[PDB]
């Protein structure tokens, strides 16, 4: 029984492959056919390019041996090359051109996701040309995907000597016949298969795929949409931050580029951005995705005031200040959505630009009182219950477990009516002990809450809905003020609470806004829809937060 | 007697003057003289300008009215504007211009570091046009020197309303007799005086710090070159990394683009790149500072195995995988130095430039035993006497503060010779008990040191130096490669160890290499001579490294 997939980079993992370049560029040049690729394997194992592929050389000193070859092999067949031929011009092409091959990727990622081993193995180069970052980035990508990663010139040996093969083995902790390998090269896919490897020989990916799911009995092709790359709290760069002497701010951070910084809502965790951390990163961004103050590994003061909007919004300009950043994209969702907008209306300076999931911007009525705003709005009734110290903190902390399984339901799921709580009681008092779980979490992604909340409880995250009186003599002192820097609200079809339609007058106050919208989705919009969130995002921050 | 010292920003912190330029438009443009000035002043304290000072309106919104009242202004003194006359060009250009004043801010600096808490009082606006980053950088970079900054459009309040004066001593928590305040503004500079203030009208800088001299009895002008501004342990971004089970790596990061991560040798610490760390972020760099593994909050194993180059390059790899960089440049000291060649020789891809402070690169040798190449050279003689386990570490632990006070000293201040340290039986067997201050160290910057030493010793550290033969059997596989990529090779006049001749023959491997030479430096080369180091740093990584 199989239990190990390798795959090979070039023609496999990426394409076009870089080997069709050289036929290619023959053929575009009218030159004899297989020059090129003469030239490039010319002295087979003692040749220039067996040499670079152990390591011996790197790619820079590799390309004037090329091009001596490439002399060498029109001379015998009495033909000449142009006076413009550039062996690094038509590599540099090639490697950019070089793209992953999404269907195999997907494929890799199905069978790790049912307990196998993956491994990429490659005859590869030490690339030291002035354009390695795109092969670089390229890799990166990549290899995040498998158990291992085996380059031939970081082994010292290459495909197709026997012993690559007897070291990939030695790595996989596994027997030949629990593996299978993907190769698009036949002399490289010989010495598995003479192991008693199982082989694919990979022309079409389509082909190759209908071969992997014959032989491991896993469906891999036509297979339903797949969700983005998520998080695994170990792997990731956790950073601290002291903003002043009792609070410190924890955040994750992946990626280059403009700072992006994520601004989670109630009850909740820079967990709740799993889906968008990768994505986002890849996308070219330096993402910062907060606890926020009273959350996870960030501070937790008790005090009221220490969570009205003026504090945590000086806490977030601080934060910036102590690490180099003069901007920041803000992109917040529920209290975070709520943070954001005010960032923007008070340090316009230090935001880049705002996005808003779900929360949309509404100036502060001057002529009534906060309280009696909230009281207007049945859907509100939940924030009057969570305004007594104690009572909502103890329902919340009782059973997290049930906690989390309760609140996060996408809008079919639904077990928490949050109009007449106070009334009722609580927010779990119709609602079962033991929740079913939701299709939009695993038991694991709960555990990460249950595991965070454990060390502050509710307190803190309460706190944001406890000054609201603080907040609207703040928010009165913005009432003459417009935001005119780059501004995106998202709104969720399906929140009965953060409505979409609350959000439209925004463009009276925020003139050049952007919109996003999605169908079918609830309150916890970014695992509820991620693909959506994701590709909202990017789009916007490409056009809008520069890169 | 004065304890408190307030800097106006406009004319003052920063030059030239923003007034300034609405009379230099006037010129220019042969307008009737003080037009400019006039529409920006129209109303008073109900005019546009004021509400923009006190935050009732942003930058944005208030360009439009500014060009009414330029309407309005022109009308009265029967004249006409040009057709392509732009408020928003004005100021852009005007506050582009304008740069921080360096000897006003060197004498708060010098105020500071005598025990005086200063502040910046300045009437400003909710900058939100699309170039607002410049100013948000501007004012990064000098609020960061002072205890307290108050921002006229944060508080509601202007000077010269008397409030705002108030509000400057209630922060302070001093009695006006207490403060200095300097405005270039005569009429913001009265209620001041009014209240019993120290004033000082600025016009000139000179005469203001004369002035300024004369009133708090504190040399300021003339006064010796000052060191570049330090890093506060408590104050900075620190970031962990899982690089493996049982490996976290600790650093410290401060700044935006291009990713730049030092590399401290033997036996320090993130804190050896101290006065480089807020030069680089400044020059526009993020910077990641390292605590290199066995060190600081970086994990310390004790196998002599897991500090091996192989492991460690391979652990450096990881952790830019983990941060999402696909590319870092490295700067190393010392064995992080080493470490820097070996990254660029074995993972060119993800090195974008490389810099060694002292350590030069020498080929392995082949035909040699590493150990046999040590005891050729008599100063690489503390290398056999780390060679024994536990030896040197009961040595360097017995009193870190000794140890620390010790080694740290510059070139006219030695108190170890590192030449027959085995013969003598130790480095410290002919030092004295209580060393003295080496004037490039304050007491409390050993402590730190003594402190971080404190949770795991020098097993770890030490160990970096028990992998000649596994260092030397991995270099021999690289005697056929060139680095290709940007590389910087700073040499220390005085190092009598990492001689500047050792890296005579570098250019036969690195053809493309960039130079720097330090004179009178010994070889605690970041702390030796910072402003040289950060000088020849900055201008290298400007020029080959991007931004
Ligand atoms: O379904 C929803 C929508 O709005 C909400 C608002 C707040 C909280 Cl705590 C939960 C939900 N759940
Ligand atoms: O003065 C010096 C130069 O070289 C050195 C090399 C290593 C160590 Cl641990 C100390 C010093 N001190």
């Amino acid at each position: 029984t199989l239990r190990a997939a390798v795959f090979d980079l070039d023609g496999v993992l990426a394409l076009p492959a870089v080997f069709g370049v050289l036929g290619r560029t023959e053929e575009a040049l009218a030159l004899p056919r297989g020059l090129l690729n003469d030239a490039f394997q010319k002295g087979g194992p003692e040749g220039a390019t067996t040499r670079l592929m152990k390591g011996e050389i790197t790619l820079s000193q590799w390309i004037p041996l090329m091009e001596e070859n490439c002399r060498k092999c029109s001379e015998t067949a009495k033909v000449c090359l142009p006076k413009n031929f550039s062996i690094k011009e038509i590599f540099d092409k090639a490697i950019s051109a070089r793209k992953i091959n999404r269907p195999m990727l997907q494929a890799a990622l199905m069978l790790r996701k049912k307990g196998f081993t993956t491994a990429i193995l490659t005859n590869t180069w030490l690339d030291d040309r002035a354009e390695r970052d795109g092969l670089a980035q390229l890799m990166c990508e990549l290899k995040m995907h498998f158990d291992f990663l085996i380059e031939s010139c970081q082994v010292g040996m290459v495909k197709p000597e026997p012993q690559i093969y007897k070291f990939l083995l030695d790595t996989l902790k596994a027997s030949p016949s629990e593996v299978v390998f993907l190769d698009d090269i036949g002399a490289n896919l010989k010495p598995a298969r003479d192991l008693g490897m199982v082989t694919i020989l990979v022309q079409d990916t389509d082909t190759a795929l209908k071969e992997l799911e014959k032989v491991t009995g896993i469906q891999l092709l036509n297979t339903p949409a797949p969700l983005p790359t998520s998080c695994n709290p170990s792997d990731m760069s956790h950073g601290y931050v002291t903003v002043k002497p009792r609070v410190r701010l924890h955040f994750v951070e992946l990626g280059s580029g403009p700072a992006v910084c994520l601004c989670h809502g109630f009850p909740e965790s820079w967990y709740s951005w799993r889906y968008q951390i990768p994505a986002l990163a890849q996308a070219g961004y330096r993402v910062l995705a907060m606890d926020m103050k009273g959350y996870g590994e960030s501070s937790a003061p008790p005090e009221i005031e220490e969570y009205c909007m003026e504090v945590l919004c000086k806490e977030m300009v601080t934060f910036l200040d102590k690490l180099g950043l003069s901007q920041a994209v803000f992109i917040g969702h529920d209290w975070g959505g709520m943070l954001v907008w005010y960032m923007a209306l008070f340090y316009p300076e230090r935001v880049r630009a705002v996005a808003s999931l779900n929360t949309p911007f509404i100036p502060a009525n001057p002529n009534m009182s906060p309280l009696e705003s909230i009281k207007a709005n049945p859907v509100f009734d939940y924030q009057l219950y969570f305004q007594e110290p104690g009572v909502a903190e103890a329902e919340l902390e009782q059973n997290l477990s049930r906690t989390f399984k309760s609140l996060f339901r996408a809008s079919d799921e639904s077990v928490l009516s949050m109009h007449k709580v106070c009334e009722a009681g609580g927010l779990f008092v119709n609602s079962p002990e033991e929740p079913s779980l939701s299709r939009m979490v695993t038991e694991e992604e709960i555990q990460f809450y249950v595991q965070q909340f454990k060390k502050s409880g509710f307190r803190g995250p309460l706190n944001w809905y406890r000054n609201m009186e603080r907040n609207w003599k703040w928010a009165c002192k913005s009432l003459g003020r417009k935001i005119l820097i780059p501004a995106l609200m998202v709104t969720a079809e399906k929140d009965f609470v953060l409505v979409p339609q609350m959000s439209q007058h925004m463009e009276d106050w925020i003139p050049h806004l952007k919109r996003g919208h999605i169908e079918d989705c609830g309150h916890w919009t970014q695992m509820d829809k991620p693909t959506e969130v994701n590709q909202i995002l990017i789009k916007w921050l490409d056009s809008d937060a520069r890169n």
